[PDB]
C-alpha cells in the first residue's frame, strides 16, 4: 500500500458515502459533543470505534505510547483538560492492551533511544508491584503488568488538579480502566470504575486485589 | 450508556472469533505499521475509515489541534519510537475543518489549562497575518488549520528525530494532510518532505499555494 | 577543585558563619516569602544574588538553557505558578546575557544530540525577527538575538493563564526582561515591563522598536 | 523596589570595573563548568556559597522540590547539555529541609497547577511508607525530603543520557546530597553513583543508612 492508494481510497469512500447518505457529512456537524474520552495506546491495535461500537462524534481520542497518564505530561493533561472542562465528557475510559510494544520495552529495556526515558514511567509500576509480581509465574508478569498500568494510569488520572476539581465540583465524570487480548478483542473491566476521591482509592485497592486474586 | 459499549464489544468479538478465528491469529502476528498518523483529538472521521489502511499498518498519536511542538515529549517519543524502532516509511500530520482547538485560539475563551497549548497555534496565526489579511475574514479560520499542518511538518522535519532519520538516509516521507468535515475527502496540503532539500521547498511550495487558494 | 574540597568549604563556611553570627540560620527562617522570581539561565555567569545585591530569601529561582518560557513547559510554569499563586511574588523578572551556549547553538545548529528540540524555541525567534536582523550587521546578530529571546519569553510569560488570571483579578505582579553583557554584567532594562494586559502587548512593541533603533 | 536592585547592579559593575576590570576580562574567556547543581527554586542558601564554587565552575537547573522526572524535557536538556556537551564530571542533586513543595506534597492543599508536579513526591511517600511508619511522625517530613534527592538520583541514573554516558566510558559522578536551613550545612547521602553497579548499591546503601538514622 501507497500514499497515492490511500488519497484515492478516501475519494472512493466519500463518492460512495455521499451518492447513498448525503446527509452523514451534515449530520456529524450537528450531532452532540463527544461524550466519552478514550486514551489508548498508538499500538492502535484494534481501534476503539470498532471495540466498543461507538460512532465519531461520541469519541475524543489521545494515543501516546503504552496509554500513559503521567502526572506532568501536558500533552496528556490538555486532552483531558478540554475534555472534563470544555466538553464535559461523562466518561474517561483509560484502555491498555495485550503484546504492548511499549510494555514489552520497559521490562526487556533494549537501547531504543529517547523513548526509554517515557518508558521509564512503566519501569516505575514494574518495581512498585515486585511484590505481587513475584507471587505468579514468570511467563504471567508482562500480561499482568499491562493490566497494573491501565490501573495506575487510572489512579494518577484521578489524582491530577483536573478531575479533583471536577469531582469536588460535583462534575458527573466517571473514569474506567480496561484492557483487551489482541487474542479475542474482548474488553475487560480491570474494576476500578471512580465517579469520586472515595471509588477512586476503594477503586484503585478492588482492582490491584482482584488481579493479584487473578494470578496468584 | 457504558453496559451499551461492554455489549457491543462482547458481540463484536464473539461474532468474529465464531466467523473468522484467524483474524486475532493474523492480529497476534506481528506486522509493523508503515504509517505514523499524527491527528487531532477531535477525530471527526476516524484515520482507518479516511484512508481505508487496516489497524496494523497505523501507529497512531492524537493530541488537540494535531500540534508537534518542539519540545512535546509525549509526541515526540511517539515520533522517535515510530522512526528508528518501528521505522515507518510515512509519517502524515492532519488536520481538520471545525476544530476546536484551532477555533478557541482565535476565539480565545478563557478556558483554562488548554489556553497554554493553544498559544502554539497563536504564535501560527501571528506568522501568517499578512496573508490572512489578504483573504477575506470568513475564510480566515478554514486558511488557519490547514497553516497549522503545515507549521507541524515542518516542525517534525526539524526534530532531531527527523533531521537523524534523514542525514543517515533513511527512508522517511512526511505530509500534511486536511480535510473538511463537509466531505471527510483528504487534500494533499503539497509539504511532502523527504529531506532538508524538500522540507524547506515544501514548506514555502505549500503557503504559495494555500496564498494562491485563498486571495 | 574536587568534592572532598566542597564538603569541606561547607563545614569551614558555616562554623565561620554560626560562630560571628549565631542568628544569621534562624533569622532565614523568620524572614518573609520571596517577593521575586528570577529565571534565569542554566549559564548562570554571575549568580542573580550578585547581580542584584538581593538576599538569599529575596528570590525564587528558575534555571534552564537559554532562560526559556515555553508556553507548553510545566516545569518552568509549575515554578510560575507556584511563585505567582502561592508565595504571591511581586516581581518575575527574566534575564537573559550574553555569550550564551543554548543562544550560539541555535544560530551555529551543531547537531548536540537531545538540546536541540529545546533550542527550536530559539530558532523560531530567528526566524520571527529575521527581517529587523538582516537590517544589522552579522555579528551584531547574535547580541541582539539574545536580547529579543528575553521579550519575547515575557510575551510568553504575559500571555500564560498564571498570569493573565493573576492580572485579570487585579494582583500586583510586574513582569520585566533584563539583560546583561558579560563583559561588564550591567543590568540593561529592556523596557518590556508589564504590570497588566495593555502593558505586556504595548511594553512588548516598545522594547522591540527601541532595540531595532538600537542596532539600525 | 526595582530601582534598588538597578542601582546595587550600578555600583557592583562600576566597582568590580574599577578596582578589577580583569574580572570580567577573565569571565568573557570561557572555561567550562565541571559540575551540574540541580536544586530547589527556593534556593535558601544559594549553590556557590555553599560549596565556595566560582559562578563559572557551576551550570545550574532548579525547580520546585529539585525533582528529575523521567520525562521532564526541561531538566533532561540541561542534564543531556551539561554531561555532553559541557561534559561535566560531576551533577549534583541538592534538597533542602523546610522546602514548601515537599510540605505541599503531604499537606495537599489545592494549590492550583502545581499539585500535578508534586504528585512525584507523593509518589515517593507512597513508596517509602512503610520506613515512615518507623520513625516518629514529627520527623517524617525531614527524612521525606532526604528520601526525594536519593530517589532523583535513581531518577537521573536511569535516564538515557547517563546510561549512555556510563556504557560508553565517561567520567560523570552523580551525587545525593542535602542540608538543613538550621546550619546550612552540606550531608552526602551515600548514593554517590558512577556506573550501573554504584548506582544501584549506592541507592540501597542510602536508604538503608537513612532508615538506621530515624528508627
Ligand atoms: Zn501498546
Ligand atoms: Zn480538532
Ligand atoms: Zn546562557
Ligand atoms: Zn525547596
Amino acid at each position: 500500500k501507497d500514499i497515492d492508494t490511500l488519497i484515492s481510497n478516501n475519494a472512493l469512500w466519500s463518492k460512495m458515502l455521499v451518492e447513498e447518505d448525503p446527509g452523514f457529512f451534515e449530520k456529524l456537524a450537528q450531532a452532540q459533543k463527544p461524550r466519552f474520552l478514550w486514551i489508548g495506546c498508538s499500538d492502535s491495535r484494534v481501534p476503539a470505534e470498532r471495540l466498543t461500537g461507538l460512532e465519531p462524534g461520541e469519541l475524543f481520542v489521545h494515543r501516546n505510547v503504552a496509554n500513559l497518564v503521567i502526572h506532568t505530561d501536558l500533552n496528556c493533561l490538555s486532552v483531558v483538560q478540554y475534555a472534563v472542562d470544555v466538553l464535559e465528557v461523562e466518561h474517561i475510559i483509560i484502555c491498555g492492551h495485550s503484546g504492548c510494544g511499549g510494555i514489552k520495552a520497559a521490562v526487556e529495556n533494549p537501547e531504543l533511544g529517547l523513548i526509554n526515558n517515557w518508558l521509564l514511567h512503566i519501569r516505575d509500576i514494574w518495581l512498585k508491584h515486585s511484590s505481587l509480581l513475584g507471587k505468579m509465574p514468570e511467563e504471567q508478569r508482562l500480561d499482568a503488568l499491562y493490566e497494573l498500568n491501565v490501573m495506575e494510569q487510572v489512579y494518577n488520572l484521578g489524582h491530577s488538579t483536573i478531575m479533583q476539581s471536577a469531582w469536588k465540583r460535583g462534575q458527573n465524570v466517571t473514569i474506567h480502566g480496561w484492557a483487551y487480548s489482541i487474542n479475542d478483542g474482548l474488553l475487560r473491566d480491570l474494576d476500578v470504575t471512580a465517579t469520586n476521591r472515595e471509588t477512586l482509592e476503594n477503586g484503585y485497592h478492588k482492582g490491584i486485589s482482584a488481579l493479584s486474586l487473578k494470578y496468584i
